[PDB]
DNA sequence: ACTTATGACGT
DNA sequence: TACGTCATG
């Protein structure tokens, strides 16, 4: 029945903002977002904080936009460093969290603000510690039960939420609901610590979503925030999916789902259950169909890695219309500038992390073109050098140049350090 | 003129 | 390999 497992996805909110804000406490509690590369309309914003949402402020909106809907905005800018947005401080921050994250479980880093951890073994050595205990609902503060209640205190979310905490924990103590579920709840349990932890340390709030699967765990983490976390059992799976629009489903948010849309006939994840297998095998093909298939019954295998770090290290500049590279000089200039970058960073994972690059992977996107690469050249990372990358680099790529000029012009330059190996 | 990074699959 | 495409933060 897919209940196997207890996985949880946590998600930092607003992280960069968070960063910002810790850092200086004027922008605590007020409408806030990050930008980078202020010259052109303000910059783009890449986290909003959720005063600022209440206006109507978005990622990857403009500045000057995001004040027009949002006059008070406070805004921090991304360090800059060698004419490139630099990262640094969002990365030192976020390893903070996971090695705390990793004291309760087991963590895979799904991006720089999430991670999804596996709590099976944890819930299992705690049941045993624990036995015949009742689990209060003083130990689960910030829980929601997908779901709950069913069935004046209402009116107010909290209500709603202790409500539903109580009829879930009676239940359970009745005997009324399934060892499975009891797993999940012990798991929540561990993810309030986890969290409170988290905070505690770093001062970050954050939210979590607590489940069987990596699918619904990350569903789950988005039902109530900021700041809540949020258990989905399997037997929500059901009312949930009912009006659930595909494309909110991890990975049917792009081309896929779109299609599943379009052949199927359908908008909401539940009415996958009417179709055979088969059916949707032959539509969507062997895995996509089979995955299919068992995801709208609320049933995921993909396992929690245990990876805590990065496989590849990059970097990249946008020279989006006229700032487009034209010119020899400039694209070794700019290669120069990234490798820099990337020479950085690799020596720090080198003495930090115990292990070494040994690809290194270029990247260019020309004018014209709308893909996000319109080439990839490898060749091999020798020595963490910035001028022996980025002359390597160049090297790689020139051929593409069709015409001390260079054509088509650059719109995209990226570098990427791939293929670690123990050291 | 949404930028900057990652992880994974198909061939 | 792209080595190239898809999906997402």
């Amino acid at each position: 029945t897919g209940q196997d497992r207890v996985v949880a996805l946590v998600d930092m909110d607003c992280f960069f903002v968070q960063v910002e804000q810790r850092q200086n406490p004027h922008l605590r509690n007020k409408p806030c977002a990050v930008v980078q590369y202020k010259s052109w309309k303000g910059g783009g914003i890449i986290a909003v904080s959720y005063e600022a949402r209440a206006f109507g402020v978005t990622r990857s909106m403009w500045a000057d936009d995001a004040k027009k809907l949002c006059p008070d905005l406070l805004l921090a800018q991304v360090r800059e460093s060698r004419g490139k947005a630099n990262l640094t401080k969002y990365r030192e921050a976020s390893v903070e969290v996971m090695e705390i994250m990793s004291r309760f479980a087991v963590i895979e880093r799904a991006s720089i603000d999430e991670a999804y951890v596996d709590l099976t073994s944890a819930v299992q050595e705690r049941l045993q510690k624990l036995q015949g205990q009742p689990i209060s609902a003083d130990l689960l503060p910030s829980t929601y039960i997908e779901g709950l209640p069913q069935g004046e205190e209402t009116v107010q979310k909290e209500g709603m939420r202790k409500q539903g905490l109580f009829q879930w924990l009676d239940s359970l103590q009745i005997d009324n609901l399934t060892s499975p579920d009891l797993q999940l709840t012990v798991g929540a349990v561990i993810v309030e610590e986890m969290r409170a932890a988290i905070e505690r340390e770093t001062g970050f709030q954050c939210s979590a979503g607590i489940s069987h699967n990596k699918v619904l765990a990350k569903l789950a983490c988005g039902l109530n925030k900021p700041n809540r976390q949020t258990l989905v059992s399997h037997g929500s799976v059901p009312q949930l999916f009912s009006q659930m629009p595909i494309r909110k489903i991890r990975s049917l948010g792009g081309k896929l789902g779109a299609s599943v849309i379009e052949i199927l006939g359908i908008e909401y994840m539940g009415e996958l259950t009417q179709f055979t297998e088969s059916q949707l095998q032959s539509h969507f093909g062997e895995k996509n169909g089979s995955w299919l298939y068992a995801m709208c019954r609320g049933i995921e295998h993909d396992p929690v890695k245990p990876r805590q770090l990065p496989k590849t290290i990059g970097c990249s500049k946008n020279f989006p219309g006229k700032t487009a590279l034209a010119t020899r000089e400039q694209v070794q200039w700019w290669l120069l500038q990234l490798a820099q970058e990337l020479e950085e960073r690799l020596t720090k994972d080198r003495n930090d992390n115990d292990r070494v690059a040994t690809q290194l992977v270029v990247s260019i996107r020309v004018q014209g073109d709308k893909r996000l690469s319109s080439l990839r050249r490898c060749c091999a990372l020798t020595r963490y050098d910035a001028h022996k990358m980025s002359h390597d680099a160049f090297t790689v790529i020139k051929n593409c140049n069709t015409s001390t000029e260079w054509s088509p012009p650059l719109t995209m330059l990226f570098l990427c350090a791939t293929k670690f190996s123990a050291s």
